[PDB]
């Protein structure tokens, strides 16, 4: 069976949980967890042997810092989702991939730089420099949107194709 932890990180508003949820209970959340910090668990079968895949979110209440540095050094698959309408999103993941580094003290994870909130809100980034931007790293680059299930099953999927091989 085998288990593997998807650390999710990206901007506040992004929609990664509603995202996550969404693959699980299936049902647009507008927010099922706006101060909320706990692990989402839902196992399938991807053509491997039923690998469970636990979720893993954050919330963004308090500001001490202590999980989530046990979470860059526990969990491994980092869903670096990032909303291109904003912009703030792509700029939050030029730091948060120093910080895995960090804690794994490396640079080769499973990183996995996925657009969300791709179905409206004028394309301020655009495929091509986000393309030169995940490029440099060696990591791949996906789109997606909650809001009608696009992208989301090439994110998850790909998320632990990435780690299997590895
Ligand atoms: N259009 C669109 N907006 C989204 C999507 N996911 C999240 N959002 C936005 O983020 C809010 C949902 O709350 P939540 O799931 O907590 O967002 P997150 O915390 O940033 O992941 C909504 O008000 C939406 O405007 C998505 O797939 N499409
Ligand atoms: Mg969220």
């Amino acid at each position: 069976m085998t288990e593997y932890k998807l650390v999710v990180v990206g901007a506040g508003g992004v929609g990664k949980s509603a995202l996550t949820i969404q693959l699980i209970q299936n049902h647009f959340v507008d927010e099922y967890d706006p101060t909320i910090e706990d692990s989402y668990r839902k196992q399938v079968v991807i053509d491997g042997e039923t690998c469970l895949l636990d979720i893993l979110d954050t919330a963004g209440q308090e500001e001490y810092s202590a999980m989530r540095d046990q979470y860059m050094r526990t969990g491994e698959g980092f869903l670096c989702v990032f909303a291109i309408n904003n912009t703030k999103s792509f700029e939050d993941i030029h730091q948060y991939r120093e910080q895995i580094k960090r804690v794994k003290d490396s640079d080769d994870v499973p990183m996995v730089l996925v657009g969300n909130k791709c179905d409206l809100a004028a394309r301020t980034v655009e495929s091509r420099q986000a393309q030169d931007l995940a490029r440099s790293y060696g990591i791949p680059y996906i789109e997606t949107s909650a809001k009608t299930r696009q992208g989301v099953e090439d994110a998850f999927y790909t998320l632990v194709r990435e780690i299997r091989q590895h």
